[PDB]
């Protein structure tokens, strides 16, 4: 079921420095609690600033609802301290509040009056926390409190030029689009590794509460039995409202005239909530999507944006520059949430993607690949478990399936390791791959045993206070003040610089 690699690898090993400058970057979302497992009320922590236009630190949908981001870099344990300092300066500057340690929510009501992101009085601050004020309508706050964690990495311009040698900037720049579809439409494909992997939504609260088997632990949660990620299932975090636009990755103008055509295309159902109703405005628009950000595909094509720019005209004028996987949990067993065996097996997992050949893709082809998915969020861990190509009839166990998945990945790890010295992508491969016979080594059997055996707010605290005796290692106090600082006025500046009242700018 896994395609031969044999050229693309041995082209790999033949050109062993086109790996050479792998860029990454990390986001990581994290709720604020209190030590009894309530959702925190307070705001958003004055020490971090504005969230508006902070670089490090800021907040996703809920006011409560903290993201951490790391600076583009391409050294993995610089990486990750850098985002276990932002960790520790935040655990000593949120009072007695601590940080949830999961993806899904134990203690939040559904309907329960959770603040929105703030952002200020600026035209822009006030249009995001109305996208904000739009999800909630939509899909409501309790699933805009699912947490998650996204990976954000890119291939060496060494990389393409190995691969063309030398040409047009107009040509190379599509080709690196190419090259990224390609990845995207291969991370559909066998993207399901991940949750099998790395799952860590087995549970569920009542709140999120089908015909399927859940069953109970003492502590009140619902489980299935060989489920890994809930949070990517139709009761977390979902894109079924979503799964009519056509969408394909195929072909840069492609993309985006479906996305743009996807943000004009009017639903039946958001019509209903009303766009503006007793002077209070409740969504952006009416249509399936109010903005690309809402887009909530397993992965995305990206490019940092210019101001003022969308995340599409980028595209377009830049062409494809890293790609965002979306579809990892939080660690419940890492403080902050990701840890370095997972980002390594992530480096090896998307440059294999990059590697395979990846037939064009249909909309309807695309959907497809869904079904393999689902089987391994619903009941991955299952002993016996089969996955099919597409549509079609299961065939393939699964761990056979891995293995030899894993046998393409061990190859391209050697190459990394002979660049950076040591043995650490190889040893990653040799754990993870026992994980395919043996699934309770998986995250999602590891925190289902534990929640069995009690958990959220247990670690939390662990967490909390592991973090607070740790001294910053790689920024100091007066960074993160500087910091604060200047993000403070750049929000100033935009709240006077602006021009046109907020209902004019919209329209
Ligand atoms: N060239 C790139 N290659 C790899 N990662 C990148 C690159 N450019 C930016 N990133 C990373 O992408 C992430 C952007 O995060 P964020 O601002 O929260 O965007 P979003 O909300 O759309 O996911 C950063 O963590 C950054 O380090
Ligand atoms: C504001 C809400 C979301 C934001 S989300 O897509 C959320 C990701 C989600 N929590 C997850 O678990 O993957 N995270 P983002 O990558 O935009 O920082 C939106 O833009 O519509
Ligand atoms: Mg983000
Ligand atoms: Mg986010
Ligand atoms: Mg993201
Ligand atoms: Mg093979």
């Amino acid at each position: 079921m896994i395609p031969d690699v044999s050229q693309a690898l041995a082209w790999l090993e033949k050109h062993p420095q086109a790996l050479k400058g792998i860029q990454r970057g990390l986001e990581r979302e994290t709720l604020r609690v209190n030590a009894d497992g309530t959702l925190a009320t307070t705001g958003h922590p004055e020490a971090l600033g504005s969230a508006l236009t902070h670089k490090w630190i800021t907040t996703d949908f809920a006011e409560a609802l903290l993201e951490f981001i790391t600076p583009v870099d391409g050294d993995i344990e610089h990486m990750l301290t850098f985002m276990r300092d932002l960790h520790r300066y935040t655990a000593r500057n949120m009072g007695d509040e601590r940080m949830w340690p999961l993806s899904m929510p134990s203690y939040i009501a559904e309907g329960q009056d959770i603040e929105l992101a703030q952002y200020g009085t600026s035209n822009t601050g006030r249009f995001k926390t109305l996208y904000r004020e739009g999800l909630k309508n939509r899909y409501g706050a309790l699933m805009q409190t699912i947490s998650g964690v996204h990976y954000n990495f890119s291939l060496p311009m060494a990389f393409w030029q190995a691969k063309s040698g030398d040409i047009s900037g107009a040509d190379a720049k599509e080709k690196i689009s190419a090259g990224y579809f390609r990845v995207i439409r291969n991370y559909y494909r066998f993207g399901w590794v991940i949750p099998y992997l790395f799952g860590a939504s087995p549970a569920i609260s009542s709140s999120f509460l089908t015909s399927l088997p859940f069953e109970k632990t003492e502590s009140g949660m619902y489980y299935l039995p060989y489920a890994t990620s809930l949070r990517l299932s139709d009761l977390g975090y979902t894109n079924k409202s979503q799964s009519n636009l056509g969408i394909t990755f195929n072909d840069l103008y492609e993309y985006v005239a479906g996305l743009k055509q996807a943000i004009k295309t009017p639903s039946e159902e958001y019509a209903k909530i009303g766009i503006e109703k007793d002077g209070k405005r409740l969504q952006i628009n009416s249509n399936v999507l109010q903005i690309e950000n809402e887009l909530y595909a397993p992965i995305r094509p990206k490019r940092v944006t210019r101001s003022g720019e969308s995340p599409s005209d980028a595209l377009l004028r830049g062409g494809i520059e890293y790609i965002e996987v979306r579809s990892l949990d939080i660690n419940p067993f890492s403080p902050i949430g990701v840890d370095e065996q997972q980002v390594r097996f992530l480096d090896l997992f998307m440059v294999w993607c990059a590697l395979a050949d990846a037939p064009e893709m249909s909309s309807s082809e695309l959907a497809c690949t869904r079904v393999n998915w689902n089987r391994v969020i619903l009941e991955g861990r299952k002993p016996g478990l089969t996955l099919g190509i597409g549509c079609e009839t299961a065939q393939f166990p699964l761990p056979q399936v891995g293995k030899d998945l894993f046998r393409d990945l061990k190859r391209v790890a050697q190459t990394l390791d002979s660049i950076n010295g040591g043995e650490a992508y190889q040893k990653v491969c040799d754990e993870l791959v026992a994980c395919f016979d043996n699934p309770d080594l998986t995250f999602s059997a590891r925190i289902l045993r534990s929640m069995i055996d009690t958990t959220g707010k247990a670690f939390a605290e662990a967490y909390r206070n592991l973090l607070r005796e740790e001294p910053l290692e790689i920024l100091r106090e007066e960074d993160f003040v500087a910091e604060r600082e200047a993000s403070e006025r750049r929000q100033q500046e935009m709240e006077a610089a602006d021009t046109e009242p907020f209902a004019v700018w919209l329209e």
